[PDB]
């Protein structure tokens, strides 16, 4: 049916970077979070052995101060700074905070699983200015879950401050827990480019074990590097140490105002950028973006992706992760919940809510708001919606949906039967407006929004 702009902006977001399912994206074959998964893991090894899946681990990881050689060749060892062993500990922590992982520190002369040290020659003894990083995968052999990066390049020594070199660190560490590249491509190794990636979700929007720019996939991040595990880098690792199900059960806020003690969860001003798939096993849980001014459009879906502080495709939720609320900014904003109970505030500007299934809780905040209902299982009487801020003559309740089921009726104080018509009533003892829909093909009124406030028919979009 001819359905609102607004509805149609919802139904289209709710579609972003769809993937699987048989789509061809760029050309090449979409791939599902768990195919995506599969092909990082296809070397099939872990610190557990080869293909041992789901299966944790407790591993120790060691900042070497002298080498007898380095696996690769390469010479000039120089041991990791102070802000290179900071920026270390936080990828190591990103990735235990997903998957079931212990990381123990240790010195002098115990062996380590995982270990850091820098680099700054090649085997000739020449120096080398135009390398990165590389490490090594789990496994029995010498220099197993050894990582390498080269000191002179300054993202390497300044990792703290120069976003690529704590991204490289959450790479190379993928690498040494037994992650592959999403494609056969290495450095040195030819050209490669994303024309070779095996699937389209091959760049970082997706995963940090790519080599790939997000801008391949569409997403943009205006030149910053996000630092953490991305969506299939979480189902990955995941895939072979199981999930961490202790990490933030507590009603937990990620962007302004943060609890988790995370950088790359925590904006701290309105400059600050947002990249990250979120990880969350528990509780009531806030995406709060209210610090910026940019249009946004923040999904609570599993698995979606999230356009927040102005770039593009740059907040996700992991598979197997419920986040409940959501606050946008002062921009124009759209606002999509999931099937849990939501509560939605779109701050000012003129903002779009819609709660989908559950019962929500809707703020559309200042400005000319409009809350959408696609359904009519997404305020049922047993679950019902509150929109608690609804302005008469300002704001709109948007049920152009329901024009697929036939043109719906607005009713003054009695429903005829034939269905497809909208009541408002007012109860004035508590000052709330109880919208009412029966729908086509319901026998009893099964469809109902409370409002905090007065509306008008004419704010009601049929
Ligand atoms: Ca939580
Ligand atoms: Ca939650
Ligand atoms: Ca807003
Ligand atoms: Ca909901
Ligand atoms: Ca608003
Ligand atoms: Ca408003
Ligand atoms: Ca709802
Ligand atoms: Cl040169
Ligand atoms: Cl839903
Ligand atoms: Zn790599």
């Amino acid at each position: 049916a001819n359905t609102s702009s607004a509805y149609n902006s919802v139904y289209d977001f709710l579609r972003y970077h769809d993937r699987g399912d048989g789509l061809t994206v760029n050309g090449k074959t979409s791939y599902s979070i768990d195919q995506a998964a599969a092909q990082i893991t296809r070397e099939n090894v872990s610190w557990n052995g080869t293909n041992v899946f789901g299966k944790s681990a407790n591993l120790t990881f060691k900042f070497l101060q002298s080498v007898s050689s380095i696996p690769s060749g390469d010479t000039g060892f120089v041991k990791f700074n102070a802000e290179q062993i900071e920026q270390a500990k936080l990828s190591l922590q990103s990735w235990s905070d997903v998957a079931n992982l212990t990381f123990t520190e240790v010195t002098g002369n115990k062996s380590a699983n995982i270990t850091f040290g820098n680099y700054t020659r090649d085997a000739s003894g020449n120096l080398d200015y135009g390398t990165q990083a590389y490490a090594y995968y789990p496994g029995n052999y010498q220099g197993a879950g050894s990582s390498w990066y080269n000191y002179n390049q300054s993202n390497i020594r300044n990792p703290g401050s120069e976003e690529y070199g704590r991204q490289t660190f959450t790479h190379a560490i993928g690498h040494a827990l037994g992650l592959a590249h999403p494609g056969e491509y290495n450095a040195g190794e030819g050209d490669p480019s994303y024309n070779d990636a095996v699937y389209a979700e091959d760049s970082y929007q997706f995963s940090i074990i790519s080599y790939w720019g997000e801008n391949e996939t569409g997403a943009d991040y205006n030149g910053h590097y996000g630092g953490a595990p991305m969506i299939d880098d979480i189902a990955a690792i995941q895939r072979l140490y199981g999930a961490n199900m202790t990490t933030r059960t507590g009603d937990s806020v990620y962007g302004f105002n943060s609890n988790t003690d995370r950088d790359f969860y925590t904006a701290t001003d309105s400059s600050k950028a947002l990249i990250f798939s979120v990880w969350d096993a528990g509780g009531t849980d806030t995406f709060d973006f209210s610090g910026y001014s940019n249009n946004q459009r923040i999904n609570l879906n599993e698995g979606s992706f999230s356009d927040v502080g102005g770039l593009k495709g740059n907040v996700s939720i992991a598979h197997g992760v419920t986040i409940e609320n959501a606050i946008g900014g002062s921009g124009n904003d759209i606002l999509v919940g999931n099937s849990a109970d939501n509560i939605l505030q779109g701050g000012a500007g003129n903002d779009v809510l819609y709660g989908g299934a559950g019962a929500d809780t809707l703020y559309g905040g200042a400005g000319r708001d409009t809350f959408v209902y696609g359904s009519g299982q997404d305020s049922t009487v047993a679950a019902y919606d509150w929109i608690a801020d609804f302005q008469k003559g300002i704001d709109k309740i948007d049920l152009s949906a329901f024009r697929n089921e036939g043109q719906l009726s607005f009713v003054q104080d009695q429903f005829t039967g034939k269905g497809q018509e909208v009541m408002l009533q007012w109860d004035a003892a508590n000052s709330i407006t109880n919208l009412w829909l029966h729908e086509a093909g319901h026998s009893s009124v099964d469809f109902l929004v409370r409002i905090v406030g007065q509306a008008a028919q004419s704010d009601i979009i049929v």
